[PDB]
């Protein structure tokens, strides 16, 4: 039944293909936490998932955090009396502090200096810098193209707008047999980088579109919002939904070639880190755990002590890692087998989740003559913790064994009438 | 009191050998799961204690399970046209497949090749092989003997019979001041080899012996019976006892030159895995703990969800030990000293049930004036943790002391006066 | 406001050294567990601290305890023929056993030597011994010196007196905003050797001293008693008060060159456990936690089960150490540094138990949005775990941050009224 999932994990060198793809559509796209660059965003995931689009007025009270204004870039440059665009928005989005107030000036070398930004320590990178909630502006460059840069008049021209407007996510709900819910976010405000974050865009896009061909016992909701207030903007617009949200992960960061990374719930041992580390005790590759601290991602918001949910981190190389938020995290950064494993990965997590049952065994008092009813170690574990108490997850911890083959076991148990579901 | 069992711990040496000799004297007879083997064991048996012996019908119901039909063998062969016994049951009764059908043949040598086993990795080895239910026959001879086996007319005889019948299990139950039970089981099933299990028939009944003669807190029932069928048989028997089963072992695997085994109880923390792991502790040898898991023995069946006592197995190299089911597990793999430090260490365990009390510290506040009453470090532990909640096993763990230390310090205490059982 | 304690943490160098100048000043007296070397002693400790003096009868019952006989000496020697005090009290009172009877006799060397002691494996070393209960006299004297002793007749004059008198102790009680009590006691018992325990002695004084200028949250009682007897007696007469005592160390041998030292309450991981452990945690140098065990010093008293506080023990070199009891535990053995270092340690203790609050996030939805009123990570931790449950030492525990650093984020929270201290 959900064993249908088993073909999309065995067809995910493809789809990491795929995923890519949508990274490579989306790249030179320029997002920030508002605007039209969200809006194409969501126009080019709709070509792959449906999605319900929401816009909160600017100036919306969303719990203790005030809808910003929208912001808008059309262009943006540094261009020298010899006529020449010594910096260009249309290179790189990266070029342009997100949030510039407009500005059209001419200054000189010395004037411009202040506003100009470049990482000494890798000089051929451009850094990526915002600034949402002080009104400024900013050019970012490589450090050895501002040391080429002359004494001289420079026409300075960012044209973006800052007006009242809207905040825009995006929301995708498919309905299972219950009403308990799965929460899965992304980031959508980051403009022209891959691994933060295009990978967590891509890959919960398409982990949305495989479960939508699925029957499936819980609901999934699928959150593309930017990252911090957009978080806050759909708590802030669902706390009658919170009650339903048995365990949830923000994906971020699952693109590249390194190896995986779980950050755990603030619970540390909730159902769902239970499960992502049983998945990853058994995958096969290396990977790292770490436990919960209040920073990094949309995490924060949902493990806040008033809201309080289930909410891990299942990333490759966790942001921080060299290159992230600068131009270095381009394209040639995100690997297709990495895409591919951070997919498989997630819908082995899907898998586990939804087959966690618990069962009763009917012959409890010694075993079963085992050949009146036509892998034997994972049965006789099975049996033996099926006290209406053990989950299969709790049977696969405690046998060291790998989930699907505790899973399986209990399936042939249950079509032998050994099992009830409890 | 207990105090007694002391002499008997210290001539373990000379109580090694006559285990040992019991063990030669019950080698050669052919044990099965049910059959005049098991009987004529059972006679040598109570050579040395009481028993009640018991005969189940064929076809009881016992549980899930169904007593099989009676087994019995007089003699089987496979004989050249020469006139030679080229395999002789009368030499080593592993050369035939226990529950074996009767057969009366002659077939060539590519006919009986298909019901011929050996171990080709152990040229010198005759493999252990059992058919209890479903209907079959085999030879089973050393692949140094089958590749010197010719092409010829074989005579080959089976004399056995299969038929509605009973299953024996045999039973001694030593009375003690109180009901609650600790159970010894063994399985006599296996027919000419050592370590499993003439180690385990012959060392629970000399703690039989020893234990008869001792005045006990605790009453103490000794199981033998085939395993898995017969512990499944003596719990369908026995529903009502199960409730006063506070603690119980498994004995086989305890005669060989290796280090002791404890393997745990499904709970892993029961007062009997923290007797027996305190007894190991201390005991100046080493020695390997594992996790309970539900095969191997009878711990499966006292063990499983509608039983659910608290049994553990006591070892020396567990099964699954090099040359284990086949003829290398002989006489000259068992080791007096091997069998008298199992022996010595059961006792030790059996001490430790017996004495570990609670009690209550009669001057609780501060510590006593030691000197108007006439190992200080042991007796400060025990007035200091014994509020009435702390049995002297807790005393033992928290102070990193040997068992037996806190006892006797506990007993000093108790006769001035400063200590109340409770 | 505790933060007044900053200030005598910051001049803990010179304080060390005031400490060293009071173990000088009381280092010649001869203290006893009774007798006017002990009030000697509570009349030095009087002129840097405010002390109640208690005076409990010879032959009072202190629960299984009695007060004993008054011990007092004059003077101690053994004086050859030619006139020579060859053993003189005047030079060293650890010539003579603690509580030795009076004496005045002539004796040759055969009739001397089984009262003399000695240390045959450091030479150089008079042993400390006592006679509290058994009636008893003795001479301690180097090995050296025993050796170079002759064959003659010797003047033995022991100069003491044993009389029904009174058991001296002194208490310093600071009240604070709270009658939960924090309870320091140090032992003043041992006569001229100075880790064990003029450093306890002298310690707690200064400890006293700096408390005593500041306006704190708990109340504080300092006792100095006889060791056992006098924590026995003390005890014996408070009951009433115990109910208040939430914590307690007994500081002993706090003076010397080494690392410092935790023994733990009986309870292992009782507030004052997880303060000192956290504080030793960051503090910069090595450090050792030890287990309770029921032996060394008045943890045994406070810590017996019808007693049942929460007492550690927070030295340098514990007890035991190489020339412990023995004239090699004289004034160059104490270091000035580790003096100040056992001081600071335990004033940051008293910093951390004050301000160890409990504070309810009042944003608990989602995080604030820091910002509308004017170390991030410390903060965001504090905010996060601020349900009401959790203690800042609770916050400073999971996060792995130092104390101060999540007190300080706390204060900042607290001032633009983010947090409610429940
Ligand atoms: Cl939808
Ligand atoms: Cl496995
Ligand atoms: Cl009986
Ligand atoms: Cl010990
Ligand atoms: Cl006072
Ligand atoms: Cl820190
Ligand atoms: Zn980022
Ligand atoms: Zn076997
Ligand atoms: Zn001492």
């Amino acid at each position: 039944g959900m064993e249908e999932i088993n073909k999309y994990i065995q067809n995910s060198s493809e789809t990491g293909g795929e995923i890519y793809n949508l990274i490579e559509e989306l790249f030179p796209i320029c997002r920030s936490i508002t605007g039209n660059g969200v809006r194409k965003t969501m126009d080019i995931i709709r070509k792959h998932i449906p999605l319900e689009i929401h816009e909160v007025k600017s100036g919306t009270k969303v719990f203790d955090w005030t809808v910003p204004k929208e912001w808008n870039i059309k262009d943006a440059y540094v261009r020298n009396s010899k006529g020449e665009k010594v910096i260009d928005f249309k290179e790189n989005n990266l070029h342009v502090m997100s949030y510039s107030v407009p500005v059209h000036k001419t200054m000189t070398l010395d004037e411009l200096k202040p506003y100009l930004h470049t990482i000494p320590g890798n000089k051929d990178r451009i850094p990526y810098l915002t600034s949402y909630y002080k009104e400024n502006w900013g050019f970012s460059l490589t450090q050895n193209k501002f040391d080429e840069l002359c004494d001289d008049d420079y026409e300075v021209v960012i044209d973006s707008s800052l007006e009242d407007g809207s905040l825009t996510y995006g929301e995708y709900y498919i309905r299972g047999e219950l009403e308990e819910e799965i929460l899965l976010t992304t980031y959508t405000c980051h403009p022209s980088m891959c691994n933060d974050n295009l990978s967590g865009v891509a890959l919960i896009t398409f982990i949305a579109k495989a479960l939508s061909k699925l029957k499936t016992k819980y609901s999934y909701r699928f959150l593309f919002a930017p990252e911090t207030i957009g978080s806050i903007t759909w708590l802030s617009r669902n706390e009658d939904k919170l009650k339903n949200i048995k365990m949830g992960l923000v994906a971020t960061c699952v693109g590249d070639a390194g190896i995986k990374n779980y950050k755990r719930t603030k619970f540390g041992d909730a159902e769902i880190d239970k499960i992502v580390e049983k998945v990853l005790m058994h995958c096969g590759s290396e990977y790292y755990v770490a436990d919960f601290f209040p920073w990094g991602s949309d995490e924060r918001q949902f493990s806040s002590p008033g809201i309080n949910l289930s909410v891990g981190s299942l990333m490759r190389s966790c942001y921080g890692f060299d290159g992230y938020h600068t131009s270095a995290d381009n394209l040639c950064y995100m690997n297709k087998d990495g895409l591919a494993d951070s997919y498989k990965t997630y819908l082995e997590v899907i898998y586990t989740i939804e087959n966690n049952r618990t069962y009763l065994n009917l012959n409890p008092k010694c075993e079963p003559q085992l050949g009146k009813r036509g892998d034997e170690f994972a049965m006789f574990w099975v049996l033996n913790m099926s006290d209406g108490k053990n989950s299969l997850l709790d049977i696969a911890y405690k046998s060291g064994m790998e989930f699907r083959r505790i899973k399986y076991a209990a399936d042939a148990l249950y079509r032998v009438e050994l099992l009830k579901l409890v």
